[PDB]
This record gives structure tokens, C-alpha cells and sequence, in this order.
């Protein structure tokens, strides 16, 4: 089997990407934040606080024939930016792009934090990292993609995120027509759970190609490119009147700049993301600062190939018995 759904930006910044999901008998489709960096998929429900949900579209597992309680069973997640929620757990019908799961655990949310609720678009996420990072307890529950995987025609999903633009997450199958030239494959490393690979190094602009090992996770649900203090200060240091500002919370530029590319390695192939990518427009309404879209990793603990670095390619998600991520050009 195969499955093929658009992902598209929830803003024009695109600072995050929703998916349409079905859940339940029949269908209640929820636009789901697909996540590479966490595996829970869960979502606002009917047992969702009424306080905490703000426009969200929710599942309601008693209007679904399918949908049962997965009786014990709890969950709590904490990501990156601070944010949370948790609740209990069904296992009902999922399908995405018409590839179908039975028995997935759709994780229904009572508690979810300011940021979830203040984000009117997202409805939940779907987890893509490692089964071994799902929250559920005390009976571990598998993402989506591991309990499709036997059924792919081929065991792998394919992010392709648009920039300012509709994208594609593809299940089972490789979309030759959706990138050019080839597709380079590198090594993954799941022992902290994540697509965890290790860049060749880096430029900035033209400049020359910088050989260093950077190791890294390939996350969907991060927007922005995370990276070691020396490589985000080499960066900004061409850029005239950049500056990392404590009071806003990174790196942050005149609006009137032109930002050069950034170019990434992948074994000997390169990755060139666009200036334009790296702009995330002004800090508040109306300033002439704006704020960068690559930014220091240090006290973040790992580096970060968010959404910034992935949609200036056509990425693959190998989930052969030894994964791999491969990364075209597009």
C-alpha cells in the first residue's frame, strides 16, 4: 500500500505544516502537525478541556464505531519550546492520504498548554520519530508509520515541504518526478530516538565549503535550522547589522537586508537554502527588525534540521530494518 496527503503552512510564515488525518467510522478528519521529532499522535478531543481548546477542530471517540478505549493507558509529552499536553488513549481507524491503519493509538488530549490552544490551525500531531519516544503508559504504543510499515509497499515516507507553499508527505513510495538529480543517503543513528544523522559541513553564501561533522536530528515539527554557535555566528557575521538579541531570544536582522543562502552537506552532495528561507519577517507588528530562521543550538542540546533546512529539499525517511535519511535537491 501507499498513501499520499498535501502538508501546507499554517501561516505565511511558515511556521509549522498540518496534514488532513482520518480518524474514526465514520471519518472525523483533524489537520495534524506531522512530527519527525516526537511519536505520539494525538489530538484536541470532546474529553479536551473547554478553557484550552480556542477554534480546534476535535475527535470525538464516542460518535466513532470503531474507537475503544485502551483502558489504563495515559500519556505526557513536554516538547522543545516548552510546550505540553496529555490525556488517555483510544485505538481507532487512521488514514492518511488513503493509507489506512486499524488499531492505531490516537492519543486523546484532556490537558494541552497556552501554545497549543493560542494555535487555532493545528488539532493535534502526528508523531514520526521512533516508537521508543512514545509517552503512553504503561503499554508503549507504536507511531503511525511503524504500524503501516509492513504493509508499504516500500518501508519508507517522504517529506517534501513547500516554501510559502503546499507540500507532500508520501507514504510507500518514492516520488521520482519530485526531485532532482539524486538522492543522497546517510547513515541514522535511533539511539536517542530520532532521525539522527551527521552533516559533511556548511557555507554561507558563496563562500567556501566548511568540512565539519554536525550531527543532527531531521524534525518536521521544529520550524527553524539549530545550530553550533560557531556556524550561526559565522552566518550572521554576513549579514550587515545582524545581531543575537537576549531580549527577543535569538539572532534577529535589519528587515532591509538581502540574506545570503546556506549551504548544508549531506555526504559529498549539498543542500543550498535560499536566503528568503531565513527570513522570518519582523519581531512584532510593525518593527524593522526581523528575526532569523537559523539560530544557535547551544543550551538546546542537540542540533536541528527543522523545517528551514528540509523544505529546501526532498527529504526520505528509510525505515528499512537500518534506517536512513536521504536528501534530494528540488
Amino acid at each position: 500500500s501507499t498513501g499520499s496527503a498535501t502538508t501546507t503552512p499554517i501561516d505565511s510564515l511558515d511556521d509549522a505544516y498540518i496534514t488532513p488525518v482520518q480518524i474514526g467510522t465514520p471519518a472525523q478528519t483533524l489537520n495534524l502537525d506531522f512530527d519527525t521529532g516526537s511519536s505520539d499522535l494525538w489530538v484536541f478531543s470532546s474529553e479536551t478541556t473547554a478553557s484550552e481548546v480556542d477554534g480546534q477542530t476535535i475527535y470525538t471517540p464516542s460518535k466513532s464505531t470503531t474507537a475503544k478505549l485502551l483502558s489504563g493507558a495515559t500519556w505526557s509529552i513536554s516538547y522543545g519550546d516548552g510546550s505540553s499536553s496529555s490525556g488517555d488513549v483510544y485505538t481507532d481507524t487512521v488514514s492518511v492520504g488513503g493509507l489506512t491503519v486499524t488499531g492505531q493509538a490516537v492519543e486523546s488530549a484532556k490537558k494541552v498548554s497556552s501554545s497549543f490552544t493560542e494555535d487555532s490551525t493545528i488539532d493535534g500531531l502526528l508523531g514520526l520519530a521512533f516508537s521508543t519516544l512514545n509517552t503512553v503508559s504503561p503499554t508503549q504504543q507504536k507511531t503511525f508509520f511503524d504500524n503501516a510499515k509492513a504493509s508499504l509497499d516500500s518501508p519508507v515516507f517522504t517529506a517534501d515541504l513547500g516554501y510559502h507553499a503546499p507540500g507532500t508527505y508520501n507514504f510507500g513510495f518514492i516520488d521520482t518526478t519530485a526531485y532532482t538529480g539524486s538522492i543522497t543517503y546517510t547513515a541514522v543513528s535511533t539511539k536517542q530516538g530520532f532521525w539522527e544523522w551527521t552533516s559533511t559541513g556548511y557555507a554561507v553564501g558563496s563562500g567556501t565549503f566548511k568540512s565539519t561533522s554536525i550531527d543532527g536530528i531531521a524534525d518536521t515539527g521544529t520550524t527553524l535550522l539549530y545550530l553550533p554557535a560557531t556556524v550561526v555566528s559565522a552566518y550572521w557575521a554576513q549579514v550587515s547589522g545582524a545581531k543575537s538579541s537576549s531580549s527577543v531570544g535569538g539572532y534577529v536582522f535589519p528587515c532591509s537586508a538581502t540574506l545570503p543562502s546556506f549551504t548544508f552537506g549531506v555526504g559529498s552532495a549539498r543542500i543550498v537554502i535560499p536566503g528568503d528561507y531565513i527570513d522570518f519577517g519582523p519581531i512584532s507588528t510593525g518593527s524593522s527588525s526581523c528575526f532569523g530562521g537559523i539560530q544557535s543550538s547551544a543550551g538546546i542540546g542537540i542540533n536541528i534540521f527543522g523545517d528551514v533546512a528540509l523544505k529546501a529539499a526532498f527529504v526520505v525517511f528509510n525505515g528499512a530494518t537500518t534506517p536512513t535519511l536521504g536528501f534530494a535537491s528540488k
